[PDB]
């Protein structure tokens, strides 16, 4: 139909009405999400922009603070692990065209492994995320940041899409419930290992 960047570099899609709101709001949703896409149970959050610093690109990286202890009985209070977002294939660095819905597959290597729907209640955790963008009308570095507790983070939902021929930006945060099973990652391989002829 029509594109979506010009090829003067020029970005299409037009935002609706923001409000008065002068409020860093669509930066980052209020709530994640954990369910399944492209068939791996997976965390979502949605990105979206600063209304004062609008960015072209940015680069985003999450971390997972929580207390652990170590095999060697060593209490770390807060404890940093990483959260792959995209590094290794450039998921993580971000073409802001649009709000866009930020992916960590769940799988061995992550700190949510062993996360499911009945662990999630009993569970401290804060996935911090660190966005490093690019101001349009400059180019200096910015850096918006924000925060998901365990509380923040809703099992079987999916984000409302906020996308037509045009940005819904009254959408950025909803969610809804899609039927998701209620199992961990380290869970459902355990099933599969088990239920192999």
């Amino acid at each position: 139909r029509q594109r979506f960047v010009d090829k003067n570099g020029r970005c299409n899609v037009q935002h609706g009405n923001l409000g008065s709101e002068r409020a860093e709001t669509l930066m980052f949703s209020e709530h994640a999400v954990i369910s399944m896409r492209d068939g791996k149970l997976t965390l979502m959050f949605r990105v979206g922009n600063l209304r004062n610093s609008h960015m072209v690109s940015a680069q985003i990286r999450c971390k997972l603070l929580k207390s652990r202890q170590t095999p060697e009985g060593e209490f770390l209070p807060l404890d940093q692990l990483e959260l792959d977002v995209g590094a290794s294939t450039g998921a993580d660095q971000l073409f802001l065209v649009s709000p866009l819905t930020i992916c960590h597959v769940i799988d061995a290597k992550s700190p949510f492994y062993d996360l499911s729907q009945r662990s999630m209640q009993t569970e401290q955790f804060e996935v911090v995320v660190i966005l490093e963008g690019i101001v349009e009308t400059t180019g200096m570095t910015c850096q918006a940041r924000t925060s998901y507790t365990e509380d923040e983070v809703l099992w079987g939902h999916r984000f409302f899409p906020v996308i037509s021929l045009k940005v819904d930006y009254s959408q950025f945060h909803a969610t809804f419930e899609v039927p998701t099973p209620p199992y961990s990652v380290k869970e459902q391989e355990e099933m599969l290992l088990m239920s192999s002829p």
